[PDB]
């Protein structure tokens, strides 16, 4: 089972990745993570990263470019997130494919229904041939360029409420800051 | 020994890299050829000719997102041209990194020694690794262009930077020549016997 976690800079899903995590091992399930973007680990993630506290020139300021980098990220991690699924019970994923679109939408002022949205379904899903998501769990609350834009986080967690109402990418449940890891746990795989 | 043969659009590169093998051939060399971007073999480089048609949103007018997806394609191809150079002589590649700095220079209007040119030798060379060239070879055209006669154009631009790149000697020895270079002069110059 692929699980995506998902939500706005500073929801606080590595906190929710690490519990659900437990919980999942308490049920007796093996579990793995990856965290993207792979920060350290792809030329891709470390460049968008870069650019996102002001590095490499105007690349920052394209929304496709952004999105792109990030897209390619997820690419060289294709045979990674394969391997885990067959190798462990659970697949858990700090930030996922949905992160793209909801981030692309928001700074381009589109709904989920738009086109930057729809662009990431099919370059990362149909194109790059990405893992489809079981669940895709909403972490819903009340530093780089895109943290300290308040706008920005605000616009693309209403994004998100419209993805996951939308269906986008799959199925998706939503999720407060006070979930039970445990019954989370028993929800998205029942014993 | 690796080649990078250079020049704007529509300089002739290709020509000069087929006349140059053959060159090398006639003069005992083995040689290997690779053409950059390599467009169809490489995610980055067929999503960068698709920007390059229209398509993508915003993506193209980065000028460093371009040159990322150019310097992406290359990272990928570092196997292939260690493992061309260890099989063969010589190794001459149709278009390479100088090409990036003239253009993401040109296109901001820059000279060769402002932001973009340094930042393209910067990430590729010094940070990705990519393979310094033995030589690079400006193919120098005439700039005058018919349809530029209401006026410098993009071309002229890049022309004007790339004379400039090689004059620094930026990324390594460059070699000027013109579209009437004998193959077989060129070569010795490259490789003396
Ligand atoms: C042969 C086609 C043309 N002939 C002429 C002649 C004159 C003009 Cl004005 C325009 N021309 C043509 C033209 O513009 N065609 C449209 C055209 C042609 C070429 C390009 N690329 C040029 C190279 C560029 N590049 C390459 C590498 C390896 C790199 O690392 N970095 C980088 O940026 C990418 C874009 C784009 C559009
Ligand atoms: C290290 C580090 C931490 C956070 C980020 N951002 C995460 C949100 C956002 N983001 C993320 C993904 C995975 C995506 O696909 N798209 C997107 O916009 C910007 C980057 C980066 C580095």
């Amino acid at each position: 089972m692929l699980i995506a976690i998902e939500g706005v800079d500073g929801a606080g899903k590595r906190t929710l990745v690490e519990k659900l995590s437990g919980a999942f091992r308490a049920a007796g399930r093996s579990v793995a993570t990856l965290a993207f973007p792979r920060y350290g680990q792809s030329v891709a993630a470390d460049i968008a990263a870069e650019a996102l506290h002001g590095e490499h020139g105007d690349l920052a300021s394209s929304v496709y470019a952004m999105a792109t980098l990030f897209a390619l990220d997820r690419a060289g991690a294709v045979h990674t997130i394969q391997g885990l699924c067959r190798g462990y019970d659970v697949v858990i994923l700090d930030r996922y494919v949905a992160s793209n679109a909801a981030y692309s939408a928001a700074r381009l002022h589109e709904n989920a229904a738009g086109k930057a949205a729809a662009w990431v379904q099919r370059i990362e899903f149909a194109r790059l041939g990405l893992p489809k998501p079981d669940w895709q769990v909403l972490l819903a609350v009340s530093r780089d360029n895109y943290e300290r834009d308040a706008e920005l986080q605000q616009r693309t967690g209403a994004v998100y409420a419209e993805l996951a109402a939308q269906g986008w990418g799959g199925r998706w449940l939503v999720v407060g800051a006070d979930v039970d890891p445990g019954r989370l746990a028993a929800t998205l795989a029942p014993p």
